[PDB]
RNA sequence: GGAGUUGACGG
């Protein structure tokens, strides 16, 4: 990097910080990329100029992008594993992806992908394990699949969407290039594969590839035995022992979670029996492995498996809540619903784990709303509430699930919730997790008289509730469930705060759906229209 | 327009 090179790329950078329209902008972007020929590694890895080279790549036309990828392909793994050049490699890929929807570019993108996949597949294992290169590889696998849109779920992150699925709450791409690239990533010795399993960044790469092969059974049946080192699909006794001992490892545990999420039926069952079938509780108490069990539970196929999971885990619900593993319980409860097995056994086991004595069972709701305060407190026989405290996210999720069982199985839950005193019920609705418990109860098949009894204890608080963004949903769901007398009561309370309510994000919608303006001006006509529903 | 598990990731 000489001063004429720095000067020139600085001067291009400063020209775009204006005076130059987009049609000229992209021809300048390409004439400048030609100034990188023979210097691609030096420019792309420079801590300053690499940022300009990103701008050029995201601003040039297809022919010059592909020319840059063809010229730098022999140094592309080195660029991709540099802390600055990896954003350059990803910028080349993001820019390539913008031409996906152009039918006239299919073979020109494929040729570019091929230059890249060829140089990577020739030597992949340090790029897979490199903290920068594994981001480039994850993006590259997505592009070969025709996904151009960053999904934190594909790149390995948590979200609320995956949590819903676990709890029950498209471009053709370049198929042969995805298969070719991924065969290159997995064609190493079984001994190399054993350390890919437990390295953070190669695990993240294989997670992305697995998620992209979702529902490609013919391919998933070739890939997963390779990743698990066991080449009908069969896991031998010693391989199953090795899989099981790596299962508490941070990186591997994330990988088996995704294997369980995409595994075909034949392969799920073999892993259930040969790997997990008598270690479910021991894995459920591990920092890392318990999420594998959550993934195992969520994807069970038949009722025989439910019974096995029930036997090993349900006597141990209390341990799982005590030891911070509420998500294992939540997953077991949620799948008994979909498999239609052990529903009542699951509801009764959860009560028995939170309430030892017959007397304490009226308190199942508060103790589950505040799971961590109840199990964490000094004296449990005199624990009642946690005033002002934020309620427990997973406790409340468990309860959202509980209230989708038939009412026959959840009577201790309906009685406990509907008999909480008004101060506790209003506190629950004002809490962003607690309002979801209430709303799940309002949508349950509990009786109307039982729903109305809870709604009536909220009287005097619908105004304050409506101002909360979250509480505004509870007000509406209560209103819908009510008779004319309480509909008119809620309207009066919302009417006393119409000024504040209109100045909030959800206020306008709430004043419209309940028609609070028409209640104030023409109360006779509002009562008539409300009675017809 | 809603709280979102207890264990990871970049110049």
């Amino acid at each position: 990097i000489d001063p004429e090179t720095s000067k020139y790329f600085s001067e291009i950078a400063n020209l775009f910080d204006s005076e130059v329209e987009l049609e000229e902008r992209s021809v300048i972007c390409g004439n400048a990329l030609e100034e990188t020929r023979g210097r691609e590694y030096e420019i792309a890895t420079d801590y300053i100029i690499s940022h300009v080279l990103q701008t050029l790549l995201e601003g040039c036309e297809l022919d010059q992008l592909c020319s840059f990828i063809r010229n730098s392909a022999s140094v592309f793994p080195a660029i991709a594993m540099d802390r600055s050049g990896s954003h350059v490699a990803e910028s080349a890929l993001k820019s390539l992806a913008t031409h996906l929807e152009n039918p006239d570019a299919y073979s020109v993108i494929e040729e570019a992908l091929h230059s890249i996949c060829k140089v990577i597949v020739d030597n992949p294992l340090d790029m897979m394990c490199n903290c920068y290169g594994s981001h480039v590889l994850r993006r590259l696998l997505c592009l070969c699949k025709g996904v151009s849109l960053d999904s934190p779920e594909l790149y390995g992150a948590k979200s609320s969407k995956a949590l819903a699925k676990r709890l029950n709450l498209p471009h053709q791409g370049f198929p042969g290039m995805l298969t070719y690239l991924l065969s290159g990533l997995l064609s190493c010795s079984r001994e190399d594969m054993k350390y890919l399993q437990v390295d953070q960044y190669s695990s993240l790469v294989l997670q992305t590839a697995l998620r992209l092969m979702l529902k490609q059974d013919e391919q998933l049946l070739e890939i997963i035995p390779l990743i698990l080192r066991c080449n009908g699909f069969h896991i031998e006794t010693n391989v199953a022992k090795e899989i099981l001992e790596s299962m508490k490892d941070n990186s591997f545990s994330h990988l088996v979670e995704v294997i369980l999420e995409v595994a075909p039926e034949s392969l799920y069952n073999e892993m259930f029996n040969k790997v997990f079938k008598n270690s479910l509780f021991e894995l459920s108490v591990d920092r890392c492995a318990n999420f594998v069990i959550q993934a195992l539970i969520s994807h069970a196929r038949d009722q025989e498996q439910m019974g096995i999971m029930w036997e090993e885990l349900a006597p141990r619900f209390k341990d799982l809540l005590e030891q911070g593993k509420s998500g294992v319980v939540a997953s077991l409860i949620a799948v008994s619903q979909r498999l239609q097995s052990h529903e009542n056994k699951c509801c009764e086991a959860l009560v028995g784990a939170v309430c030892s004595t017959n007397e304490s069972r009226i308190s199942i709701l508060p103790r589950l709303l505040f799971l961590d305060y109840y199990f964490g407190c000094r004296d449990k026989s005199t624990w009642e509430w946690a005033p002002g405290a934020k309620m427990h996210v997973m406790g409340c999720l468990i309860l959202q699930g509980i209230f989708k069982f038939s009412s026959d199985h959840i009577q201790p839950y309906i009685t406990s919730l509907t008999s909480m005193k008004a101060e506790y019920i209003t506190e629950t609705a004002k809490d962003s997790s607690g309002a979801r418990v209430i709303e799940a109860f309002l949508a349950s098949d509990a009786a109307t008289k039982q729903k109305r009894r809870l709604i009536i204890k909220l009287r005097g608080h619908f105004g304050e509730l409506s101002l909360h963004t979250s509480g505004s949903f509870t007000v509406e769901k209560c209103f819908d469930a009510c008779n004319l007398t309480l509909r008119e009561a809620i309207a009066s309370e919302l009417l006393d705060v119409k000024v504040d309510l209109s100045k909030t994000k959800q206020g306008p919608y709430l004043l419209r759906k309940l028609d609070i303006d028409g209640y104030a001006s023409r109360p006779d006509q509002w009562k008539s229209r409300q009675e017809a529903k």
